[PDB]
């Protein structure tokens, strides 16, 4: 399928044990997609002070359209040293590996893949 319905655990930035997916734009998009498939991907909501606490390159989920079955349609956009790879809508948050941190909420998304 071109899209998959996912329910992403929303993590507090200070709970995150692995603060990024790797070392290059291509690796972090690859790893983020693999973790989304395997159900081991969390979401951190972006506010003041969050991004400097996470590791670049960043993988964002961004709104791709204006929301089937309660799932907002999203796509992946990576960022490194102020350059974004991808063009999309409003940021829903930054993806990180999930290694068993307790979430504060779940975010339902329809991931374009
Ligand atoms: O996340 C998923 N859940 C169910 C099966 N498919 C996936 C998936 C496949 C490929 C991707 O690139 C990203 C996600």
């Amino acid at each position: 399928k071109t899209h998959v319905q996912l329910s992403l655990p929303v993590l507090q930035v200070r709970d995150v044990l692995v603060r990024g997916f790797g070392d290059s734009v291509e690796e972090v998009l690859s790893e983020a997609r693999q973790h989304l498939k395997d159900g081991t991907c969390g979401l951190v909501e972006v506010e003041k002070g969050v991004l400097p606490q996470l590791e670049q390159p960043y993988v964002f989920i961004k709104r791709s359209d204006a929301a089937p079955h309660g799932h907002v349609m999203v796509e992946l956009v990576a960022e490194l040293e102020g350059i974004q790879y991808g063009r999309s809508g409003e940021t829903l948050g930054v993806l990180v590996p999930h290694v068993g941190e307790i979430p504060v909420a779940y975010r339902k998304v329809l991931l374009r893949k």
